Protein backbone atom coordinates (compact mmCIF):
# COMPACT_ATOMS: atom_id res chain seq x y z
CA UNK A 1 0.00 0.00 0.00
CA UNK A 2 1.07 3.41 -1.02
CA UNK A 3 -0.25 6.41 0.25
CA UNK A 4 -1.10 9.71 -2.12
CA UNK A 5 1.89 12.29 -2.86
CA UNK A 6 1.13 15.29 -1.73
CA UNK A 7 0.25 18.52 -3.54
CA UNK A 8 3.78 19.80 -5.81
CA UNK A 9 4.17 22.34 -8.02
CA UNK A 10 6.73 21.49 -10.90
CA UNK A 11 7.76 21.78 -14.56
CA UNK A 12 4.47 19.87 -16.64
CA UNK A 13 5.79 17.53 -18.84
CA UNK A 14 6.05 18.00 -22.32
CA UNK A 15 4.73 14.84 -24.37
CA UNK A 16 5.79 16.24 -27.99
CA UNK A 17 9.53 17.16 -26.21
CA UNK A 18 11.26 14.45 -25.48
CA UNK A 19 14.03 14.30 -22.71
CA UNK A 20 17.23 14.06 -24.04
CA UNK A 21 17.31 13.78 -28.01
CA UNK A 22 21.17 12.76 -27.53
CA UNK A 23 20.86 9.15 -25.44
CA UNK A 24 18.69 6.46 -25.22
CA UNK A 25 16.55 6.68 -22.29
CA UNK A 26 14.77 3.49 -22.03
CA UNK A 27 15.30 -0.36 -23.01
CA UNK A 28 13.81 -2.41 -25.27
CA UNK A 29 12.12 -3.90 -22.51
CA UNK A 30 11.24 -1.13 -21.00
CA UNK A 31 13.73 -0.09 -18.16
CA UNK A 32 14.40 3.48 -17.79
CA UNK A 33 17.87 4.19 -18.62
CA UNK A 34 19.33 6.85 -16.14
CA UNK A 35 20.83 10.01 -17.20
CA UNK A 36 20.35 13.75 -15.61
CA UNK A 37 17.27 15.61 -17.12
CA UNK A 38 14.97 12.42 -17.57
CA UNK A 39 14.08 12.36 -13.56
CA UNK A 40 12.21 15.13 -10.85
CA UNK A 41 14.13 14.43 -7.81
CA UNK A 42 11.22 15.61 -6.17
CA UNK A 43 9.30 13.40 -7.18
CA UNK A 44 11.20 10.13 -6.73
CA UNK A 45 12.24 11.16 -3.31
CA UNK A 46 8.76 12.06 -2.17
CA UNK A 47 7.42 8.42 -3.08
CA UNK A 48 10.29 6.67 -1.39
CA UNK A 49 9.95 8.68 1.85
CA UNK A 50 6.62 7.88 2.21
CA UNK A 51 7.68 4.27 2.17
CA UNK A 52 10.64 5.00 4.97
CA UNK A 53 12.85 3.42 2.56
CA UNK A 54 16.42 2.35 4.15
CA UNK A 55 18.93 1.79 0.98
CA UNK A 56 22.22 -0.80 2.39
CA UNK A 57 25.51 0.00 0.57
CA UNK A 58 28.31 -2.54 0.99
CA UNK A 59 31.74 -2.46 -0.10
CA UNK A 60 34.71 -4.34 0.30
CA UNK A 61 37.82 -3.01 1.36
CA UNK A 62 40.33 -5.74 1.81
CA UNK A 63 44.34 -4.91 2.67
CA UNK A 64 45.61 -2.03 0.99
CA UNK A 65 41.69 -1.03 -0.30
CA UNK A 66 41.11 0.09 3.38
CA UNK A 67 42.88 3.15 2.53
CA UNK A 68 40.49 4.46 0.55
CA UNK A 69 37.20 4.23 3.27
CA UNK A 70 37.72 7.51 4.09
CA UNK A 71 37.16 9.20 0.93
CA UNK A 72 34.26 7.15 -0.17
CA UNK A 73 32.28 7.36 3.25
CA UNK A 74 33.12 11.15 3.43
CA UNK A 75 31.99 12.17 -0.17
CA UNK A 76 29.14 9.56 0.29
CA UNK A 77 27.42 11.24 3.41
CA UNK A 78 27.34 14.17 0.79
CA UNK A 79 26.24 12.54 -2.45
CA UNK A 80 24.57 9.30 -1.44
CA UNK A 81 20.80 8.74 -0.78
CA UNK A 82 20.88 12.07 1.52
CA UNK A 83 17.28 12.39 3.52
CA UNK A 84 16.95 8.74 3.22
CA UNK A 85 17.74 5.75 5.52
CA UNK A 86 21.35 4.62 4.98
CA UNK A 87 23.05 1.79 6.03
CA UNK A 88 27.00 1.16 5.00
CA UNK A 89 28.06 -2.25 5.31
CA UNK A 90 31.85 -2.50 5.46
CA UNK A 91 33.21 -5.53 4.92
CA UNK A 92 37.23 -5.52 6.18
CA UNK A 93 39.98 -7.83 7.52
CA UNK A 94 41.01 -5.00 9.41
CA UNK A 95 38.29 -3.75 11.79
CA UNK A 96 40.21 -1.10 13.71
CA UNK A 97 41.32 0.65 10.41
CA UNK A 98 38.22 1.70 9.53
CA UNK A 99 38.35 5.45 9.76
CA UNK A 100 35.91 7.12 11.99
CA UNK A 101 33.94 9.19 9.33
CA UNK A 102 30.96 11.29 10.92
CA UNK A 103 27.65 10.49 9.59
CA UNK A 104 24.41 12.16 8.77
CA UNK A 105 21.52 11.67 10.97
CA UNK A 106 19.37 8.35 9.94
CA UNK A 107 22.70 6.72 8.89
CA UNK A 108 24.72 4.07 10.21
CA UNK A 109 27.59 1.92 9.55
CA UNK A 110 28.47 -1.96 10.49
CA UNK A 111 31.90 -3.40 9.84
CA UNK A 112 31.92 -7.05 9.49
CA UNK A 113 35.50 -8.59 9.38
CA UNK A 114 35.90 -11.31 6.76
CA UNK A 115 23.19 -12.76 4.41
CA UNK A 116 19.25 -13.09 6.44
CA UNK A 117 20.57 -9.79 8.26
CA UNK A 118 20.17 -7.72 5.36
CA UNK A 119 16.46 -8.96 4.30
CA UNK A 120 15.33 -7.37 7.81
CA UNK A 121 17.48 -4.80 7.70
CA UNK A 122 17.48 -2.51 4.19
CA UNK A 123 15.29 -2.73 1.36
CA UNK A 124 17.73 -2.20 -1.35
CA UNK A 125 21.19 -3.59 -2.12
CA UNK A 126 24.23 -1.10 -3.31
CA UNK A 127 27.01 -3.11 -4.50
CA UNK A 128 29.94 -0.76 -4.98
CA UNK A 129 33.69 -0.89 -4.96
CA UNK A 130 35.47 1.19 -2.56
CA UNK A 131 38.09 2.90 -4.64
CA UNK A 132 36.06 5.61 -5.74
CA UNK A 133 34.44 8.74 -4.53
CA UNK A 134 31.35 10.73 -4.89
CA UNK A 135 31.64 14.04 -6.62
CA UNK A 136 27.44 14.62 -7.10
CA UNK A 137 23.68 13.07 -6.68
CA UNK A 138 23.39 9.43 -6.25
CA UNK A 139 19.69 8.82 -4.97
CA UNK A 140 16.55 6.84 -5.43
CA UNK A 141 16.41 7.35 -8.69
CA UNK A 142 18.90 4.29 -9.29
CA UNK A 143 16.01 2.18 -6.91
CA UNK A 144 14.33 -0.78 -8.29
CA UNK A 145 14.40 -4.70 -8.32
CA UNK A 146 17.17 -4.93 -10.54
CA UNK A 147 19.72 -2.35 -11.60
CA UNK A 148 23.24 -2.51 -13.58
CA UNK A 149 25.13 0.05 -14.75
CA UNK A 150 27.09 0.87 -18.56
CA UNK A 151 30.60 0.58 -18.09
CA UNK A 152 32.12 3.67 -19.12
CA UNK A 153 34.29 2.45 -21.96
CA UNK A 154 31.64 0.54 -23.56
CA UNK A 155 28.35 2.35 -23.85
CA UNK A 156 29.26 4.09 -27.55
CA UNK A 157 30.34 0.09 -28.15
CA UNK A 158 28.98 -2.76 -30.73
CA UNK A 159 28.17 -5.77 -29.10
CA UNK A 160 31.12 -7.51 -31.13
CA UNK A 161 33.20 -5.06 -28.98
CA UNK A 162 31.82 -6.29 -25.84
CA UNK A 163 34.59 -7.46 -23.67
CA UNK A 164 32.33 -11.12 -22.83
CA UNK A 165 33.10 -13.95 -22.17
CA UNK A 166 33.66 -15.50 -25.41
CA UNK A 167 34.94 -19.01 -24.41
CA UNK A 168 31.42 -21.84 -24.81
CA UNK A 169 33.16 -23.64 -22.24
CA UNK A 170 32.64 -20.81 -19.38
CA UNK A 171 29.01 -20.43 -17.48
CA UNK A 172 29.74 -16.53 -18.50
CA UNK A 173 30.28 -17.31 -22.28
CA UNK A 174 28.31 -14.90 -24.62
CA UNK A 175 28.34 -15.10 -28.57
CA UNK A 176 29.10 -12.20 -31.04
CA UNK A 177 25.45 -11.89 -31.76
CA UNK A 178 24.47 -11.24 -28.22
CA UNK A 179 24.34 -8.55 -25.63
CA UNK A 180 22.42 -5.52 -24.90
CA UNK A 181 25.05 -3.89 -23.32
CA UNK A 182 28.57 -4.19 -20.96
CA UNK A 183 27.40 -3.49 -17.59
CA UNK A 184 30.59 -2.58 -14.88
CA UNK A 185 30.51 -5.00 -12.37
CA UNK A 186 32.08 -2.36 -9.93
CA UNK A 187 28.25 -0.57 -8.97
CA UNK A 188 24.75 -2.72 -9.07
CA UNK A 189 22.26 -3.20 -6.77
CA UNK A 190 18.48 -3.79 -6.57
CA UNK A 191 15.83 -5.19 -3.66
CA UNK A 192 17.63 -7.59 -1.56
CA UNK A 193 15.92 -10.52 -3.08
CA UNK A 194 17.51 -9.86 -6.50
CA UNK A 195 20.47 -8.92 -5.49
CA UNK A 196 20.61 -12.45 -3.41
CA UNK A 197 19.51 -14.07 -6.83
CA UNK A 198 22.09 -12.53 -8.25
CA UNK A 199 24.85 -12.87 -6.23
CA UNK A 200 23.72 -16.80 -5.51
CA UNK A 201 23.68 -17.43 -9.30
CA UNK A 202 27.30 -16.30 -9.86
CA UNK A 203 28.45 -17.72 -6.96
CA UNK A 204 27.03 -20.89 -8.42
CA UNK A 205 28.31 -20.30 -12.00
CA UNK A 206 31.92 -19.40 -10.73
CA UNK A 207 32.16 -22.76 -9.00
CA UNK A 208 31.42 -24.69 -12.43
CA UNK A 209 33.93 -22.81 -14.25
CA UNK A 210 36.93 -23.35 -11.46
CA UNK A 211 35.59 -27.07 -11.18
CA UNK A 212 35.98 -26.83 -15.20
CA UNK A 213 38.69 -25.10 -15.00
CA UNK A 214 38.56 -22.28 -16.65
CA UNK A 215 38.29 -18.77 -14.95
CA UNK A 216 36.06 -15.80 -17.26
CA UNK A 217 37.66 -13.05 -18.63
CA UNK A 218 36.95 -10.56 -16.26
CA UNK A 219 36.18 -12.86 -13.60
CA UNK A 220 32.44 -11.12 -12.03
CA UNK A 221 31.92 -8.67 -14.45
CA UNK A 222 31.84 -11.95 -16.62
CA UNK A 223 29.24 -13.16 -14.78
CA UNK A 224 27.08 -10.47 -13.80
CA UNK A 225 26.95 -9.51 -17.69
CA UNK A 226 25.50 -12.83 -18.23
CA UNK A 227 23.01 -12.99 -15.48
CA UNK A 228 21.82 -9.27 -16.49
CA UNK A 229 21.89 -10.57 -20.39
CA UNK A 230 19.19 -13.37 -19.39
CA UNK A 231 17.31 -11.51 -16.56
CA UNK A 232 16.89 -7.82 -17.61
CA UNK A 233 17.26 -5.04 -15.32
CA UNK A 234 14.48 -2.99 -14.38
CA UNK A 235 16.79 -0.10 -14.54
CA UNK A 236 20.04 0.82 -16.17
CA UNK A 237 22.88 3.44 -14.56
CA UNK A 238 24.27 5.80 -17.23
CA UNK A 239 27.65 6.06 -16.92
CA UNK A 240 27.32 9.04 -15.01
CA UNK A 241 27.33 6.83 -11.90
CA UNK A 242 30.59 5.15 -13.12
CA UNK A 243 33.43 7.33 -14.23
CA UNK A 244 37.00 7.64 -15.10
CA UNK A 245 37.93 11.38 -15.14
CA UNK A 246 41.33 11.48 -16.15
CA UNK A 247 41.09 7.80 -18.37
CA UNK A 248 38.28 8.93 -20.37
CA UNK A 249 37.33 13.14 -20.06
CA UNK A 250 34.74 14.59 -19.80
CA UNK A 251 32.55 14.12 -22.86
CA UNK A 252 29.21 16.36 -23.80
CA UNK A 253 26.61 13.51 -23.16
CA UNK A 254 27.23 13.57 -19.70
CA UNK A 255 25.67 16.15 -17.61
CA UNK A 256 27.02 15.38 -14.43
CA UNK A 257 30.04 12.99 -13.46
CA UNK A 258 28.67 10.98 -9.51
CA UNK A 259 30.84 8.81 -9.11
CA UNK A 260 34.12 8.23 -10.20
CA UNK A 261 37.62 6.08 -9.78
CA UNK A 262 39.84 7.73 -7.84
CA UNK A 263 43.53 8.13 -9.35
C1 LIG B 1 37.66 0.05 -24.96
C2 LIG B 1 38.63 -0.66 -24.03
O1 LIG B 1 38.83 -1.87 -24.13
N1 LIG B 1 39.12 0.10 -23.05
C3 LIG B 1 39.97 -0.43 -21.97
C4 LIG B 1 39.08 -0.78 -20.77
O2 LIG B 1 38.19 -1.88 -21.05
C5 LIG B 1 39.81 -0.89 -19.43
O3 LIG B 1 38.88 -0.86 -18.34
C6 LIG B 1 38.73 -2.17 -17.77
O4 LIG B 1 37.70 -2.90 -18.47
C7 LIG B 1 37.59 -4.25 -17.99
C8 LIG B 1 36.54 -5.00 -18.82
O5 LIG B 1 36.93 -5.00 -20.20
C9 LIG B 1 37.18 -4.24 -16.52
O6 LIG B 1 35.88 -3.67 -16.38
C10 LIG B 1 38.19 -3.41 -15.72
O7 LIG B 1 37.75 -3.33 -14.35
C11 LIG B 1 38.31 -2.01 -16.31
O8 LIG B 1 39.33 -1.26 -15.63
C12 LIG B 1 38.77 -0.48 -14.55
O9 LIG B 1 37.85 0.50 -15.06
C13 LIG B 1 38.46 1.40 -16.00
C14 LIG B 1 37.40 2.35 -16.57
C15 LIG B 1 39.57 2.20 -15.32
O10 LIG B 1 39.03 3.02 -14.28
C16 LIG B 1 40.60 1.23 -14.72
O11 LIG B 1 41.57 1.98 -13.97
C17 LIG B 1 39.91 0.22 -13.81
O12 LIG B 1 40.86 -0.74 -13.33
C18 LIG B 1 40.82 0.23 -19.27
C19 LIG B 1 41.64 0.01 -17.99
O13 LIG B 1 42.35 -1.23 -18.08
O14 LIG B 1 41.70 0.27 -20.40
C20 LIG B 1 41.00 0.64 -21.60
O15 LIG B 1 41.93 0.70 -22.68
CL1 LIG C 1 27.95 -7.60 -3.74
CL1 LIG D 1 30.43 -5.08 -5.17
HG1 LIG E 1 13.31 15.20 -19.74
HG1 LIG F 1 26.18 -6.52 -2.27
HG1 LIG G 1 29.75 -5.38 -2.43
HG1 LIG H 1 25.72 -15.00 -12.86
HG1 LIG I 1 30.61 -14.46 -7.77
HG1 LIG J 1 27.91 -11.46 -10.40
Amino acid sequence: FMVSLPRMVYPQPKVLTPCRKDVLVVTPWLAPIVWEGTFNIDILNEQFRLQNTTIGLTVFAIKKYVAFLKLFLETAEKHFMVGHRVHYYVFTDQPAAVPRVTLGTGRQLSVLEVERRFLSEVDYLVCVDVDMEFRDHVGVEILTPLFGTLHPSFYGSSREAFTYERRPQSQAYIPKDEGDFYYMGAFFGGSVQEVQRLTRACHQAMMVDQANGIEAVWHDESHLNKYLLRHKPTKVLSPEYLWDQQLLGWPAVLRKLRFTAVP
